[PDB]
């Protein structure tokens, strides 16, 4: 997981970005560098819309395996990176 | 397309970004700044992608729609950006 935690300290460095999650395979949010639960809604949300993707990636290319992700929206945006068996989340605000 | 012209000059400049690809809203890529149907394909299949996410964004809120998009496979990672009604698209990659 510390190479995670190099994965994460990147973003931590990075404009905007407030707090980061680390989730592992069963699920569960393993470590929440945020208030408190908000490791927990990310933990039953995001941890399912990544899955969504790292399947799809397959269907257009099984070649192309996944390895990150970013997304951008209105109230801020996120950062993510699924590692070998966990994933990450950054909720880091846009214009700071 | 000028103040994507904007969104799009930006990357321009990034390193491992290697091209880009606009497209509309009925799906057809007005203009391409790569391959010849590289575009068709990053029009084709970009447009289903972004589409998963922007109603998760709904999902967890209503009020907080999407914006942009961006992900990272193993050859490199695929920016986007749906502007009123023109999206982009753009192939950099990562280990600079």
């Amino acid at each position: 997981m510390a190479e995670v935690e190099e994965t994460l300290k990147r973003l931590q460095s990075q404009k905007g970005v407030q707090g980061i999650i680390v989730v592992n395979t069963e699920g569960i949010p393993i470590k929440s560098t945020m208030d408190n639960p908000t490791t927990t809604q990310y933990a039953s949300l995001m941890h399912s819309f990544i899955l969504k993707a790292r399947s799809t990636v397959r269907d257009i290319d099984p070649q192309n395996d996944l390895t990150f992700l970013r997304i951008r929206s209105k109230k801020n945006e996120i950062m993510v990176a699924p590692d070998k068996d966990y994933f990450l989340i950054v909720i880091q605000n846009p214009t700071e």
